């Protein structure tokens, strides 16, 4: 009706749940920072949802 929008930016978005899960190395690189690996990346996804969607 008005904020019909998201299928002409998705990547932009979507970039950010690949990398969210590109990024959960809770081994090795978060070797033991596990409860963050998780949290920390997910943020990314979701950070992204605010700069490409408005909703």
């Amino acid at each position: 009706a008005s904020a019909t929008w998201g299928a002409a930016y998705p990547a932009c978005e979507n970039n950010c749940r690949k990398k969210y899960d590109l990024c959960i190395r809770c081994q090795g690189k978060w070797a033991g920072k596990r409860g963050k690996c998780a949290a920390h990346c997910i943020i990314q996804k979701n950070n992204c949802k605010g700069k490409c969607k408005k909703e």
